[PDB]
This record gives C-alpha cells, structure tokens and sequence, in this order.
C-alpha cells in the first residue's frame, strides 16, 4: 500500500480530496493531513480514524510516497520540489506547474498516455479547463477542433471556504436583513489576491483571477493554455470570457466549437454519451439538459444543449456542467493517482527537474 | 396632454411602467390603470393621486390616445386590436406582433425611423435584445456586423412578479432551513408556460420560454430574429445561448462579434461611449466593468471587458448589462411614447 499526504487537508478542495481518498481504488497503508502552522495540531477523519494534522515544511514529506496538494500555487510552489526531492510523486492542483514542459498536464480520459513521463510532478488543469474537455475530446476525435469560444458561470468554492461563507452571509444579509446588493461588504471575491472586492450576492462578476496585460483574465488565459496542451494542438483557437455567479457548487459552460469537418449533429450527440466521463443529458422535448444543482456530488460531466449553429456549418452550441469540486479538483486528482498505480508509475524520479525556492 | 392607459398595471413591468411615466416628459391629463378581473377595484398611485384599476374589456378603450400593453402575448393578441380599432395608438411590449411585418420593432436610439410607417401599433423588442442593440449599433454604424454569438445571464423579474417570489423563498429554504438545492419544490421557473419546473436557487437554468424545433429556446429564436428585424439587415448571423441565474434584477450578456472591416479596440470603446444610451463602463486595471447589481434602476446600458479575439482578426469580446425592467422594458416603451409625441405620431 501507499502512504498518501493531503496538502491543504482542511480546505474546500481537500475536503473532496478526503472524501475521494476514502472512496479509492488506491491500497493505501497510511494517510498524513497537512496544513499551514495554524492547524498543525488539529484532528480531522479519515473514514473512523482521527488524523492529526501536520504543518508543511520542507522537511513534512518523508516516507510518502504520493502526495495530493491544493493549498494554493504558492504553497505549490514552496514545497512540491522538496516533496520531488524526497521521492514523492505529486499530483497537483494548482495553476503553478501546468505550463512547465517537464510537468505532465493530464485529464486521464483524454491524455493518460502522458503520465508515462513525468518527473515527479503531474499537474491537474483548472476546473473550468477539465470539464469543456472532457465534453470536447470525444468530438475532436472524430471531426477535429478548429476553435472554441466559451462563457462560463462559475461557483464560489472554487475561490475556497472563505469565498463560500462570504457568498452565505451576503445572501443572509439580503434575504433576512434587507440589506441592498450594492450596500453588502465584501473581502474576497472576486479575487482575494486583488485590490478591490464586490458583492457576488444576485450578481454576476466577469472577474476570474486578476487581469493580465491582454485584458484577459488569468482565468480566461488558464482556459486557452491548458486547452492547447491537454490537446497537444497549438492550432487550436480558443477564447474564453470567465464569470462568477451566485452559486456554491458546481461550473456550468456555454461553449461553442467550430469543427474542422461537419459533424452531424445526432453522432455529437452520441460521441459524447459514448465517451468516458461524459453523460449526455439532452431531451429538449421533455426540458432534459444540464444542472449545477443535479451536478453536485457526481464525479460525471454532463452535456446538453447540443445543437447546430444557425448560420455557421462546422458550428455548434452545448453546455456543460459538473461539480468544481470532483471532476474539476479533487476527483480528477485521485483519478490520475489511480491511473498513475494501475499503470505502475508510482516511483521516485531519478533527475530532480524543480528549483527549490 | 393624453388620456394614458396601462395594461397589466400591477405586474412586473406594470409598476416600473408607472414609475417611467410618472418621471416621463409626456403631458399626460389622465391615467387609467387596466389589469385582469380580480385586480379591478383595488387602487395604484400615480404620483400623489389614487387610480381605480379597471378590469381590461373590449370597450374599456374608448377615449384612450395611448396604450401601453405589458401583460404577456394573450392579453395583447385579443385586445390590442380593439384598441386601435377605437383610435389608440398601442405600444407593446410582447412577443405577439414582433414579427408582423406592418408592425415596427423599435429601440429609439437604433431605429426611430421606424416609427413613421406605424399603423396604430408599435412593438418593443425583447430585453435582452433591446441592451445588446444599444451597444452593438455604434460598431454596426462604422466598421459592420458580420455575426453574434451571444450567451446571457438573465435576471428573474424577467419571469414575473411570481419568479421573483419564488426564487427569494426558494434561497431562503436552503439558506434558513437547510434544504438541499435539488430537493426544492418549483412552480414557475424556467418557463410558466411549460410542462415541468426547477429550482433557480444557486443554479443555472439553460432554458428561457419553451423550445422550438430547431432545439433553440422561443428566447433565443427572439434574439436571432428581432436582431435582423432592428438593424434591418438579414446577413447578420446572431445564435444565442439563454440562461437564467439567481439574480433578482438587470440582465448581463457576454456577446461575440465579428466586424466586417476589423475595428480597432480604442475607436470601439470610443464609438460605444458616444452613443447615446451606451456607457463605457471599462477600465480593467481598476477592476471596473459593468455589473448587474449596479445597474439597478438606471435606463443605462453599460458596457466592458472589451477586447479582441486572440485570433480571429476582426472578433471582439464585451459584457452588457442594463437593468431588464427599465431599459429592457419599461424605459423602452415610455421612450418610445415620448418619441411618438416629440415626432407627432400619436394620432
Ligand atoms: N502556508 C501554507 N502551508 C500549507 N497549507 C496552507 C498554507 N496556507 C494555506 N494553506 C492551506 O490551503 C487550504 C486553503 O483552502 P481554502 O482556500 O478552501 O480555505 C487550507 O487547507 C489551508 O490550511 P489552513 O486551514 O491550515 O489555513
Ligand atoms: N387576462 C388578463 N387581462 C388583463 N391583464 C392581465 C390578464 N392576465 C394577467 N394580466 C396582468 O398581467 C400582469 C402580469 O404581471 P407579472 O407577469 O409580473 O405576474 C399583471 O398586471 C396582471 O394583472 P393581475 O394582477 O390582474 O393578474
Ligand atoms: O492558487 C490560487 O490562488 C488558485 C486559486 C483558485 C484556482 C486556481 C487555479 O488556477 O485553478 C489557483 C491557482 O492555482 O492559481
Ligand atoms: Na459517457
Ligand atoms: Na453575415
Ligand atoms: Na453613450
């Protein structure tokens, strides 16, 4: 069995990250919770037993031999390379590694193959970026992807626990209190790590991340880079616009696709049902299609809406949702470390390929 | 002035209707106040001054110079044309005659011109329709509109009264007693008019009004189709994508365009803060973009996150947002009774 660590134990993510572990296929010999110092001492389950969380440091990761890390990119950043070090193998959740060419960046139904060389580092791609894949791969398989343009409505937990109990409160004060809208406090949305900070109570803020020189958002970027790599197609036009909603739990996605050849529309339809983590949920007959609030608590990704653009050929309109919190993190990460003991790629690298900061 | 009516006076719309024309530059001398048979009686205010809302008949139009209709396409197909029978002039605000080819579809600011060849009714377009115009039009004008992708996030009071209801009971459940998001019970949301309802409530609903056979919603078919009808221009592809979200009021749109000369971003920015109705509401490296919850009770449309395609040479992206009562409903009417007044059409 494996020793697993989980950094960021205590958060949004490593909540799912628990509950994940705990529903594995991973033969798991012993479990290590980590934190920042302010929890270190602190108890949390797993299944019945009581954990004792520790602080991550430098010298947190021996004898592990996988470690799940969602702690932020800095945390990412200061110690994933000393875990490498160690002889971990790491799967990580953040935004730090994913661009790095040594770092596999992997959705396991659509590019396993590229966990075979990995140097101690696989990356999970963003939230947002693992579900439009999973609903796109199986289409651009068969009629190829000249390009995607996507508006996505996303929940607050992907900004963490803190986001989450800021969206609860401000939605007490409105409906309890009657304070107005415009009139709420707000600390952390739409980006703790920015200056300004708005009210996500009945509102929708097309701020994801901070802004990058292009008027694009880091977000919006994430979405156009990590597209072209999981796909391992740099051809690939993609432009996204990124927009908090009011809601916890579960991203939902308008998306649009011009194929590079027509693809009939019913064989979509089929191609996505076929596909593994994709469930089609399209019966506009009987108003079938895609939920945030159905989407919760399933590791699926479900596609509905799906139909011919009006004027255009090759394009065509869907909308995917699936819980931020399981495909978009915690499950697509326990999922790569079970792809990665299936496939017997659970050692020590040889060459240490990260800086230590 | 004119003897003034109003039709489904105690709706949604009814009562932002009431606060335009009571801040409207019309000349109004008497109001009247019409809704269905179990609202006749009661009295609504029009500024200090108390009306008997009367129940909507066949003859309840007599005496009448204009008709403002906003109590959904039943109430305007039966009796809008006994009213222009009796010499009204009818401003509607449903679907009914958007597309009858007699009846102009106006957006002041885009097509006034339109109102000189009326026949006694003049239709406004759907609110998300009638914001992405206003900030569309000042690009058309200079550099062309080759197409529209567009994906909403609209508002509940779109819905009704009713929606508005049920989705701040519906948040309260959930948020007061603990109910699951999937267990709540529905009644209205996504469409009254269909068979089976859902929660909105920390959801995202992908269904405005009812399907078509082309499995696009009526709502985006509207979006497609009134587009055409207001720029006047049927090579202009426009597909939309319609979604509801729990927000109360003020509808926002990430619309996609592709220009037919390419379209310098500063000029775009420039050329939609120019035009009237349009407020450039963009400037990144302080966090300001337009925001439906700002947007509360102003008749302004607002526009930002303006920026080209990281490809496509003449594509650009934007986010526009406008209170969906006032600007999306409302505010268009009584701005279009003011300009029928302004230009002597109402006769
Ligand atoms: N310097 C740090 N070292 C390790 N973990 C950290 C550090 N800073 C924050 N974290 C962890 O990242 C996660 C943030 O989750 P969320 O954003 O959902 O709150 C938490 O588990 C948090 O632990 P802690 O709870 O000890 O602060
Ligand atoms: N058959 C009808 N004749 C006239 N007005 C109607 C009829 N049915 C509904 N209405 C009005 O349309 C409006 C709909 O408002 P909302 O869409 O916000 O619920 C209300 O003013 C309602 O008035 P009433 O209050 O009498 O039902
Ligand atoms: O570290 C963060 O502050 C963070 C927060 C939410 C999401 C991400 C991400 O890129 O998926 C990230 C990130 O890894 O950059
Ligand atoms: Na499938
Ligand atoms: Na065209
Ligand atoms: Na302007």
């Amino acid at each position: 069995g494996y020793t697993v660590a989980v950094v960021g134990a205590t958060g949004a993510v490593g909540a799912q990250m628990i509950k994940m572990l705990e529903e594995s296929t991973l033969p798991i010999d012993k479990i290590r919770y980590l934190a920042s110092a302010r929890s270190a001492g602190k108890s949390l389950k797993f299944k019945d037993q009581d954990i004792t969380i520790e602080e991550t440091t430098e010298t947190a990761f021996e004898g592990v031999d996988i470690a799940l890390f969602s702690a932020g990119s800095s945390t990412s950043a200061k110690y994933a390379p000393y875990a490498v070090k160690a002889g971990v193998v790491v799967v990580d959740n953040t935004s730090y590694f994913r661009q790095n060419p040594d770092v596999p960046l992997v959705v396991p139904e659509v590019n396993a193959h590229a966990l075979d060389a990995h140097n101690g580092i696989i990356a999970c791609p963003n939230c947002s970026t693992i579900q439009m894949m999973v609903a796109l791969e199986p289409v651009r398989q068969k009629w190829g992807l000249d390009r995607i343009i996507v508006s996505t409505y996303q929940a607050v937990s992907g900004a963490g626990m803190g986001a989450i109990l800021e969206t609860q409160r401000e939605l007490r004060e409105v409906l309890n209190d009657g304070v107005k809208p415009c009139d709420l406090h707000a600390e952390i949305l739409p980006s703790g790590g920015d200056k300004k900070h708005y009210p996500i109570a009945f509102n929708a803020l097309p701020q994801i991340d901070v802004f990058t020189d292009n008027d694009y958002t880091y977000e919006e970027m994430k979405m156009t880079k990590e597209t072209k790599k999981i796909m391992e197609d740099d051809s690939i036009a993609v432009s996204a616009t990124c927009v908090r909603i009011p809601v916890l739990s579960a991203h939902s996605e308008s998306v649009y696709i011009e194929t590079k050849e027509v693809a009939p529309i019913e064989e979509v339809k089929a191609a996505i049902a076929a596909f593994p983590g994709a469930v089609l949920e399209d019966d506009v007959a009987h108003q079938i299609y895609p939920q945030a609030i159905n989407a919760v608590g399933s590791r699926d990704t479900f596609v509905g809406r799906i139909r011919k653009d009006l004027d255009a050929e090759k394009g065509i309109h869907m909308w995917v949702v699936s819980d931020n919190l399981l495909k978009g993190a915690a499950w697509n990460s326990v999922q790569i470390a079970e792809t990665l003991h299936e496939r017997g790629l659970v050692r020590p690298t040889a060459e240490l390929k990260f800086e230590l900061k």
